């Protein structure tokens, strides 16, 4: 009488009239509504989700009759449960639909029989957009209510006699409801408003009940705190609101991270927390993720919050400036020694193995210092592979290209040493090139200044890119032109030889300056096309040089650009954190920024021992 | 503009593509918009919901792969274009017997295949920017014909045949501060 | 130094044992010198719009 | 706290009974950062009308110099500079009522023409604190 299409259609019609009377037929035949031959073979969905999806006008009387039928059939525990065996809805249950349709009556009614409030929506549709999904909200009904602006639904799910979902419950990835609330929030005003509102609501409600460590301190499978993931994913609003969290309730004071140490005259101090913003090694810190692993599009605006900028300034003043100056003076001394070694290096015959002289011993000391610097750079670059590394670092201006230049310098100094020990005379030729690249790499230490304005306005990467384009253009064009020269008997003038390319490029370099000679024009057997090619080469050389000139003019006329400044702050923060990471744990503890302070009291009279950073402000507006 | 499904922080929509993009058996809107259209306002139109996402989806599907294969193949062909290492001594029809002599030989064959490939590709459009690609090709065939004929004056046109090839390669950064 | 103006003759590149790398290291020298000289000029001789015409003129009175 | 505290009246009431009224309200803080801050300075800087009224009603001292390191401008390495006189403090901290009462009071008034330890009068302090903001 009743088949799966028949029941599905009659329940989608939203009419509890024709369905009545199925009870005797179903009970005498010994069937259950969850039978394999009774639900859809593809989805596995039962009739109740069909009624819920086909909801009209907010209410449908078929569901109460359907659940009554379920309770008569002795299937109620299994009736309201539907692990869809689809590859897209692995776990979507009736409560997920009920919350998904924004109905308070049904979200009350389905849990009134106590089916489940912990169904995991592990389907490919309920996965983060990065992993190939459409909407990620965690994998809890409570998380579903929280992530879609359902305050009443969350409140009902918390304080309900039937069965309540604990806020500490974790999804398949370990993410809690706070993690999901972070994951849903994009940086827009209307979104972040209710996101922060409900974040504070959930935090306060979980602080009231279960008086223990706050839910914000729980970690997922990879250990990311909600603040940590908020910084990692690039969400300015939630991150900023988490930093400046103040709660005036006496019971819930430990949830605050910005205090009011002393309001004394028209200068107002503040006491920002530093538990998760700066740690001396034995913890993950939000700053290292914010600088290293974060969404680059808005990495700059996140750094401009009240504690972070002044935390970086304090780290600078404490040890960053001193260590940076020591590093730059040591680097300059090392490359001065390198220059002295290169200039005083003998060049006759075989590599100058026979030192046996105090001056030659000093030269050997300089050479071994240079090799030590090269191998140190190489080992520091390689060791990063076993650490935080492997970004798209091929042209990045976040120290991902200066590390590449350091790698090039190190490997080329190593190969220069190898050729020097193997008797190859070109060790000098490669060593001078390494020295030049090192002297240009010395521009790395220009990140300690903002004179300074015109130093910052010019970018080395734009200059190096144009330089590398020009050199390859010149070499490739000379290779084309030298083909036209007829072979043999002279070699460079009025002829061609297998070696003439080394000297012909000199003629082009002199001619583009203005000191060249038209002697090679008579050298080729076909001057009619040779003149055209030379003219095109000169025109393109002038175009490249002048285009670079307008590039410099446009880049330096503005002085301070919108982006040309955020980038500088990014490099400055990266340098500060790289300096900090090179110190031992105890040394970082000695240089731990901020002062120890007892912000307040907690349960059992235990003082709140949190490292804090003072940021004083002046304001003649509010009294 | 259909409204397939919607749930709070998601509102799916289904845009039609009956006329915006037609593969073969119909005229299309985007081709007219980009090629035969009023140039002064060609960017106002591309700021609509479907067309921008249509181009992005085309890129993600095949455009990135096709462009990155094309640029690499073109640069490899240009680098192989062996002009510096052509036989200095001897008659222009130089036989190939040495194992290193025949090594370059290949490169010449692949350059000839690229030249005839662009020649046929542009001719297919003529029989049914691109102006340079036509002269980018026919010079290669002329040099090959001169090489097989015996005329010694083939290298002068051969070099200029694909010196323009680098200017053709320059079109990859602008559509094949600013240049 | 004469290379910067161009007065001096460039016969020294015929003496280097490696003209292939000497020329590369000299082209970058010219580009670096030109950029470094142009930057100080655009920073000093150039320099809001009428600030100078107001202040420097009022100084004379 | 809360704008009122009943311990101060009782403390003063004990103070006159102890027979030390003139000396009790005098606190020349010997700290390196507070060389001169007294009860009147603290009462005025807290912007509480009633307590300063009661305090100057007996007229303990109205000419203390806030010569400490904290009460110095940012150039000298301080946090808030308003001059060194309590009248200068009241005028700097937007207290027209406090200045008015401190000038025309029955017990004793402070000289408005007095110069601070640096020679500045109240007007110089007002000029020094007034940054170029509308409020
Ligand atoms: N004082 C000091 C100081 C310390 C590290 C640093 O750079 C960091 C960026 N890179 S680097 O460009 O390759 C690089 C540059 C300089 C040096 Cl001496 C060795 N390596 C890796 C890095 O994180 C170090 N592990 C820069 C500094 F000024």
């Amino acid at each position: 009488v009743f088949n799966r299409p028949i029941l599905f259609d009659i329940v989608s019609r939203g009419s509890t009239a024709d369905l009545d009377g199925l009870l005797p037929f179903l009970l005498t035949h010994k069937k259950r509504l969850t039978d394999e031959e009774f639900r859809e073979p593809s989805t596995g969905k039962t009739c109740l989700p069909k009624a819920l999806l086909n909801l009209s006008n907010g209410r449908n009387d078929t569901i109460p009759v359907l659940l009554d039928i379920a309770e008569r059939t002795g299937n109620m525990r299994e009736f309201i449960n539907s692990p869809f065996r689809d590859i897209y809805y692995r776990g979507q249950t009736a409560l997920h639909i009920a919350i998904e349709r924004r109905c308070k009556h049904y979200v009350e009614l389905l849990v009134a029989q106590g089916a489940d409030v912990h169904a995991q929506a592990r389907g490919r549709f309920f996965q983060p957009k990065d992993e190939g999904g459409y909407f990620y909200f965690g994998e809890l009904p409570l998380s579903l209510a929280a992530c879609t602006n359902q305050p009443h639904i969350v409140n009902y799910l918390t304080e309900n006699p039937h069965k309540k979902a604990d806020m500490r419950r974790q999804d398949s990835r370990g993410n809690t409801v706070l993690h999901a609330l972070v994951a849903i929030a994009d940086n827009t005003r209307e979104n972040t408003k209710f996101v922060t509102k409900m974040y504070d609501l959930l935090l306060l409600k979980c602080a009231r009940l279960f008086p223990d460590s706050n839910l914000e301190a729980v970690l997922n499978n990879d250990g990311l705190s909600p603040l940590m993931m908020a910084a990692k994913t690039g969400k300015i609003g939630i991150f900023q609101h988490i930093i400046r969290r103040e709660v005036t309730d006496e019971d819930t004071r430990h949830l605050s991270r910005k205090f009011k140490d002393w309001a004394y005259g028209p200068v107002y101090s503040s006491l920002y927390d530093l538990s998760s913003l700066d740690t001396c090694g034995e913890e993950a810190s939000v700053l290292e993720i914010l600088v290293y692993n974060s969404k680059i599009e808005n990495r700059h605006e996140m750094l401009a919050v009240e504690p972070i900028n002044e935390l970086l300034r304090d780290k600078w003043r404490k040890f960053g400036a001193v260590s940076f100056y020591i590093n730059v003076v040591s680097y300059l001394c090392a490359m001065v020694i390198f220059t002295l070694t290169a200039y005083y290096q003998p060049l006759e015959g075989t590599p100058p193995y026979p030192y046996r002289t105090t001056v030659d011993y000093l030269r050997l000391a300089g050479e071994v210092i240079t090799l030590f610097t090269g191998v140190l750079f190489f080992f520091t670059n390689i060791k990063d592979l076993f650490m935080k590394k492997c970004p798209g670092v091929n042209s990045l201006f976040i120290d991902g290209s200066f590390q590449l230049l350091y790698f090039i310098y190190s490997v080329l100094v190593i190969v220069s040493a190898a050729l020097y020990l193997a008797g190859i005379e070109a060790y000098l030729a490669v060593m001078v090139f390494a020295l030049v690249l090192g002297w240009m790499n010395a521009l790395y230490f220009t990140r300690g200044l903002k004179y300074s304005i015109m130093i910052q306005k010019i970018l080395f990467k734009d200059l190096f890119r144009f330089l590398l384009v020009y050199l390859l253009f010149m070499i490739g064009y000379a290779s084309a032109l030298v083909s036209l020269l007829n072979p043999c008997v002279p070699t460079y003038p009025s002829c061609r030889d297998s070696e003439t390319f080394s000297t012909f490029l000199l003629d082009l370099f002199k001619l583009t300056i203005g000191m060249g000679d038209l002697e090679m024009l008579s050298s080729t057997k076909y001057p009619v096309v040779f003149i055209i090619l030379l003219v095109t080469y000169i025109i393109l050389t002038f175009v490249l040089l002048l285009n670079m000139l307008i590039a410099l003019m446009g880049e330096t006329v503005g002085q301070v650009s919108k982006e040309s400044k955020h980038i500088w702050k990014l490099q400055w923060a990266t340098t500060i954190l790289d300096i900090e990471r090179s110190f031992p744990v105890f040394l970082r503890k000695a240089f731990r920024s901020g002062e120890m302070v007892t912000v307040g009291k907690s349960s059992d009279g235990t003082p709140d021992r949190r490292w804090c950073f003072r940021v004083d402000e002046v304001n003649w507006s509010h009294w």
